[PDB]
């Protein structure tokens, strides 16, 4: 491995992480918004339990989603096309995040929380809202590199809301030039939404290609993307 330095925001090649652990590259360092926007530049992002050091991954297959490869059952169409829930883009960032943290009873520190806010403040890091009326019972936030969307996380407090949440976002980004949807790691539900595994460099060379693009100049402000 290596052992990153407050001095720069240098990476070590992707291609040297580890096999197993799957993708461990570097520790240490900080989370500071130009070392965090470095990593994802660099198809790297930070993952370790509260009371470890900081480590950062690159894992070798990458999960992936292609927007338009979205599986949605027909038992969820018919939710959606009578859905309870509205969305929305940049609400509540915090909330959003908060919420991820606080599913599974999560590595989500609360200094990991104030690096993605600043990410949030600063416009790199989005959010996806999922209400019920006037309660969040969803959502998901990420990092935009581009064309190509690094999702973090998502949560559900509410039958088929992170689906609605991936659904309409997916529609959105698309129609607006959206490439693909970083997973980091596969995971059940993932899989079950047609989320796939491509080869590392393959998801590098994407990124490369990705970061580039753009998507229309307001793509991100605060907005309602569905309200039925």
């Amino acid at each position: 491995l290596v052992q990153l330095s407050r001095h720069s925001i240098a990476f070590p090649s992707p291609e040297g992480a580890l096999r197993e652990p799957n993708g461990l590259l570097a520790l240490g360092g900080d989370l500071s918004p130009a070392r965090l926007l470095m990593a994802y530049q660099r198809g790297i992002f930070p993952w370790f339990s509260p009371g470890d050091p900081i480590l950062w991954w690159s894992p070798d297959p990458r999960a992936v989603l292609w927007p338009e490869s979205l599986h949605i059952s027909r038992s969820m169409k018919r939710f959606h096309k009578r859905s309870p829930y509205r969305v929305t883009m940049n609400y509540a960032f915090g909330q959003v995040i908060e919420g991820c943290a606080s599913d599974r009873e999560t590595w989500i520190t609360r200094g990991v929380v104030e690096a993605y806010h600043r990410l949030h403040e600063l416009g790199h890091a989005h959010s996806i809202e999922v209400w019920r009326e006037d309660e969040l019972v969803g959502g998901m936030y990420g990092v935009a590199q581009g064309t190509l969307f690094c999702g973090e996380s998502m949560f559900s407090r509410m039958e088929n809301a992170s689906k609605t949440a991936l659904l309409v976002f997916c529609e959105e980004f698309i129609g607006h030039g959206g490439k693909l949807i970083d997973c980091q790691v596969l995971n059940d539900h993932t899989a079950s939404l047609g989320a796939c595994e491509i080869p590392r460099r393959d998801y590098l060379n994407y990124l490369n290609q990705m970061r580039l693009g753009r998507l229309p100049n307001n793509f991100w402000v605060p907005r309602c993307l569905f309200s039925p």
